[PDB]
């Protein structure tokens, strides 16, 4: 026996967490207490929910593991609901842990501040935004249902979520066991993979398209392989962008349709053997498509499924059908901007973009990049990396800074690379603020355009776009990083040769952009939307 | 412009239907009075409204079309969630029409007599048993409603429920128009089609199977050309015993697993290329197998789907399949001898009277029977069709249904077997067939006896019923009865009830407590391993 | 330990059941077999579940206590829906119990014989008729699932639902204990009690009416001795006709608004006073009302709760105010149609109430009187009784003749009188041929004017309720007992004479009735409506 905090805390380390990401409240404090005295995950706190849940979805897309983030009731927990909801839109495997009244509470003839219309309220809230949910309410039950709730979590490498009444935090309980088992039928996968094969090798310019999925599961690898023995040419999705980025041939870039590379858009939308790896079918992935695309003349692997050839076949895992292709195969690209012009002209995204790809291919080993929604994503899609994190579907800004935060965090020492822009540095940026107690420098390149660009570029004539110039860089000092703006092509470049060479602090370059200064991409994307 | 119920009754006429079978009450009344008046469909009154249920539903099952069953709010429409469960389970498009209260009633602070907890209550039961439903409380929106609902009781082939309040019954509506488009996609239609004929091809002995779609979409002379294009034996299930009576080369015969005929049993699964045509998977079906067949490698089409190798084609109709399958095609014993002396009669006895009328010249009668032995002996009977309540197995199905079908049959006469438990349930609607100027036959199989449940447990007392004396009741009810206990009264019987017509005919066979056909006592024992 | 299905039926026993009534099913095999072999409760069968259901709301409403219907999983089950929401709504505790695919079964890829939709379907459609439900498929649980749903139906006095996966029937459970407590506040009680009394007090025309939940409680002879301390008349309602049947001072009548007696009707409508004791507020009880009745001008006790003064309170059982009022109390009519001349004339509805109601004064103690749905209702509504049973409120027709059999079956001899239409009795009549093997011989009086009468009534010029001429009493017979048609008064009489004095089989008196030929109440009760 042991008690059920302490219980839970292992069985999430036991399966992969590496920390535990959260903002404590009355309701918390129990719960919180045995993960700081226990210290069995890392406790690592942030200023606001919103960056509670960012990093816990970071940390889980960085590893490949199940993120932790824990909160409060109510006010915490509903604090979080947007995170959670891009989370499990982009099926990262987020824990959400809250604290909850004691099971006798609530029951004296008074509300309790942080519930909602109800006690159960919450609960409700959470089921539409989680693949499973547990009230750990009973010990004898308790450990059943973590092994439950966490074991859905990564099969469908979707968000969970259980709550804590904080009565129950050291209420004794046995270990929690494995996660239960989801059956493979060996038949169906064999005759999948053999008609997949059968399909790829019938075409006469197939390709391997890779989106989340190949990452969620820990298979860019064992896809590379794949790729190579297929004798295919992989391209990433929008969503998918920085996959294989470890591959010893990397893929031949990104389809952005209309708005990506011309050649790699003909590739796909011409190809008679297009599989489609592990894809999210969102708009951002296909609607800026030149060519109306058939999906159904595709072959989808996505949600534990397989769809060609107008059926499906049910309960097939990627890795599963990974495995089962490569078991029957024997053994056996679009170029990056570069050249950055350090004189005294005026800073334009593919600057950035050109300045990062620079010190790479000047021998700097590239960074994992984390990206929030705005221009800087659709700058990112043309910088060098070691993988890139960024809401491709929900498309929700806020991400970026918390994001580069939690992936830093369980980095192991390797400093990230995060790029937002103005209107969503002033949502989440601040929680820059906690770098140094974190301990974590983070380089961080802000696109100030003092404007909330891609919606000016979506409808040029309304006036609300427009936004004030926020002096990021003379306030990160406040926050106890090191900030400098920056407008001439010379300054970001030598900017960002400092930022490099300076550790203990976060690096905030704030880029000034003049406004209708975008990337190639963006423009092209708005209008294909 | 019209009366929304006339517009209704026109609706579902358009659609086939060929009666409306029911029972009134207040709020129905208004209702029916239009029925009566317009005359768009014959009204059939019952006694009990269970019977109204099974009625509508052996109408539908007779035509291959629409039921009509319309029964008062509560008290009339909850009493017939029985019959629509079972019309729900075996893919009847049995349409509810339930009288409701005004759109104004119920705001005086008063509860409504019939109603439930709540007013909407009947409204969420029937959701539980039926694969559309509407309100009609917007005059403006009835039409469309009516189209969408009528439609999906096509196309699904289930029953749908059509809640009228009584101040609505004389609404003024638009008339409703064609139901929705469910658009099928070509392509997929053609790759199913492809893989499905390439699979029976390389099968080197398939066995094509037929069940219920195969009759509720109408599509028994489209299966049996089917069957002989690809020169395969066809096999019906359980459930569809009485698929295409009327084909030039009727089914080589019924699958029961170890309660059938061993060779038909190991035609069905020694066969790599067993074709499940519109098959329900049930217990009753397959639970009876030699040895466990594996469905995921047969092919099965069922629901809108077609399944396999291990994978599904979804929105493929059945009829759409059939079709595609045809267009790559170019064209190409019964127990007998009744021993008519003084022994008792058995079960088979009961059969073989039956089948040496056929042999001799009589055109055979379509069969309904109700759940017990009467359906495992009618197994055996040479007949023109069979309904039965071979998945459900809800007793009172029987004489209901015979009474339904004949209702519709056009002079046809209908053969109906049923067991004294069932007969006691749902029997009694015989004193309604001189006023529906019907005569059906009706074999009434009295043991005394719960016979079937005797067989699953016989050491209870329970299942050891009184002898009701049937056959003298008939008279009671404008029918004429006969009670036999020789398998020489028997025969007479039969001749005297087909040479007698203006009454229905009830022939009380007295068969002993214990005695039971072979099917039967197979049948549940096949089904006890299952436990 | 003991067998669930054992420690069930003693649950049920010692809560007061009297009977368990039946149709089995292969599901329900085992269940049945033990309530065979243990005799805990009397096991009767029935021909259909209609009746199964209508004869356990009828021991219930007979004895006031839990009634008990056994059936089958679907064909069972769901051919009783109509009875029990007709339980539901009068407020009959049936207790359901049926039997169900065992815990491991339709998990072999093949739908069972007897399911809805899902497995769960039947579940889904009780909780809509029913107060509480349990699935008694954990031994571990068993025992205080039963205690919380048997708990529920005594408290509230409405059907429950349990349903019994075969497996389980003999698996091992502790005895059930207590029915979990309902909390009633002293306090509240205290002043509901002093501010109806002295609302009581302070009228000048004050009425007790009675209803339902007087019998449902056992609260009818405490009711008389405060009608008695209070020095108030006592009126039933329609839905309560045939209460306080033993009481010294029977009540002044039944109040049936503009059909029933003009002055019961005034005394009731003028009154300042208007005291609903445990009243349905149904169209049957109120709708018939010649003025306009406020309702919040009246003193309403039901559901748990008293409302008056246009406030309410809440959790008031209505024991618990009667006995409260009874603590604040220190200690201390409509004629019935009678003469009947048997002559050579036709009968006529009242003829027959005449005939009973001479009985009667000539010295037959009265008869409990069970009661379809018709002109026979209407009619028994001038017949001495010994109590009655109708389905005043849901108006279901069936319910008569099965009412009439569960009751006697709990009778301890005493004969029922029942009166049933025509319509009625070709729906649930047949179930009499079971009295022989269930040792009961129930008086039945059938109103055959070969029509559903109350609907031509309703709407004299259709031809659909037109009915033909079942010859009831020669079928009789068949069904083992002794029929007789009767034409004339005389015959009438005679007939009803010799039915009393033989026992020993069911005595079907077929009263042939001309079509337009109604009781006096019936009439008016239509147009009322
Ligand atoms: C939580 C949330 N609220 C609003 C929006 C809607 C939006 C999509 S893009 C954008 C402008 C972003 O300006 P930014 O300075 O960050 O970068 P840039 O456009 O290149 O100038 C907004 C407000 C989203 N996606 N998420
Ligand atoms: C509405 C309903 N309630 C109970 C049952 C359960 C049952 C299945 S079989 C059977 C016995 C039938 O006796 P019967 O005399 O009719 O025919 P036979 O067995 O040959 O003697 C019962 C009670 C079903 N299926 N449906
Ligand atoms: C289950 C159910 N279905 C329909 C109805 C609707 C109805 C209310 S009254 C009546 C006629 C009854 O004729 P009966 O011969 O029984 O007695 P009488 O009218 O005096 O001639 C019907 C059909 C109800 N209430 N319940
Ligand atoms: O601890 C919290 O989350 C709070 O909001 C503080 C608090 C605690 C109890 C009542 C009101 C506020
Ligand atoms: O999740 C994303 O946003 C991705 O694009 C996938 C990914 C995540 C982390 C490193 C490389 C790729
Ligand atoms: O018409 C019906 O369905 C009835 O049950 C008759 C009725 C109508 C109004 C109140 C009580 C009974
Ligand atoms: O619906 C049934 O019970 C069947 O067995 C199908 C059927 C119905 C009518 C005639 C032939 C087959
Ligand atoms: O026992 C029952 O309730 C039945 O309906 C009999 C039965 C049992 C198993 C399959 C089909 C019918
Ligand atoms: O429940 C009813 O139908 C009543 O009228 C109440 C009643 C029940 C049994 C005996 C006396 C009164
Ligand atoms: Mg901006
Ligand atoms: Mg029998
Ligand atoms: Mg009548």
């Amino acid at each position: 026996h042991m008690k059920l905090a302490e219980a839970l805390l292992r069985a999430l380390k036991d399966r992969g967490a590496q920390a535990m990401f959260g903002i404590p409240g009355d309701f918390a404090l129990p719960f919180f207490k045995v993960a700081e005295e226990t210290q069995i995950l890392p406790l690592h706190t942030l200023s606001h929910e919103p960056a509670v849940g960012f990093a816990a979805d970071a940390a889980a897309r960085y590893s490949s593991t199940l993120g932790v983030a824990a909160v409060t009731y109510g006010a915490g927990a509903f604090n979080m609901v947007n995170a959670v909801a891009g989370a499990y839109a982009e099926k990262s495997p987020v824990v959400v842990i809250s604290g909850a009244p004691g099971t006798t509470e609530g029951n004296a003839g008074l509300l309790l501040h942080h519930q909602g219309r109800t006690l159960d309220t919450q609960f409700q809230v959470f089921k539409e935004i989680t693949v499973a949910q547990a009230r750990l309410d009973d010990p004898a039950k308790a450990p059943a249902e973590i092994a439950r709730v966490l074991g859905a979590a990564r099969a469908q490498s979707r968000p969970v979520y259980l709550e804590i009444p904080r009565n129950m935090v050291n209420a004794e309980v046995e270990p929690v066991g494995d996660d239960p088992a989801w059956p493979v039928d060996r038949d169906a996968l064999a005759a999948c993979a053999d008609e997949v094969l059968a399909a790829m090798r019938s075409a006469t310019s197939p390709v391997l398209m890779v989106c989340v999925e190949v990452r969620r599961y820990g298979l860019e690898a064992k896809v590379a392989e794949l790729a190579q023995r297929l004798g295919v040419p992989v391209v990433t999705t929008f969503m998918g962008r920085g996959l294989l980025a470890d591959a010893p041939t990397p893929p031949l870039g990104t389809y952005i349709g209309v708005a990506g590379d011309a050649e790699i858009t003909r590739l796909v939308e011409e190809s008679d053997g297009l599989f489609l790896l592990g894809a999210i079918l969102s708009d951002t992935n296909f609607a800026v498509s030149q060519r109306k695309i058939d999906l159904r003349k595709t072959i989808h692997a996505f949600d534990r499924a397989v769809t060609l050839g107008y059926h499906t076949y049910a309960d097939i895992p990627l890795a599963g059908l990974v495995d089962a292709l490569l078991e029957r195969l024997p053994p056996s690209p679009h170029a990056y901007p570069t050249g950055l012009q350090a004189d005294g002209e005026p800073i334009a995204p593919m600057d950035i973009a050109r300045a990062v790809n620079d010190r790479v291919r000047a021998g700097q080993e590239p960074l994992l990049i984390a990206a929030d929604m705005g221009d800087c994503l659709f700058t990112a899609m043309d910088m060098i990396d070691a993988g890139l994190m960024a809401p491709g579907y929900y498309a929700g800004m806020g991400f970026g800074v918390p994001a580069g935060i939690g992936a830093q965090c369980v980095s192991g020492g390797k400093r990230i690379l995060t790029v937002v822009g103005d209107g969503a540095f002033q949502m989440t940026g601040w929680e820059l603020g906690n770098c140094r107690r974190l301990g974590i420098d983070p380089i961080v390149i802000l696109f100030n355009n003092a404007s909330w660009e891609m919606l000016r570029t979506f409808q040029p004539e309304s006036a609300f776009n427009d936004l004030d110039d926020w002096r990021f860089a003379d306030m990160a000092a406040g926050m106890g990083g090191d900030g400098v703006r920056v407008r001439t092509r010379a300054e970001l470049k030598a900017a960002l040769d400092k930022a490099f060479a300076t550790r203990g602090r976060f690096q905030l370059i704030e880029a000034m952009i003049p406004r209708g200064v975008l990337s190639d991409t963006l423009a092209r994307f708005v209008q294909g939307q």
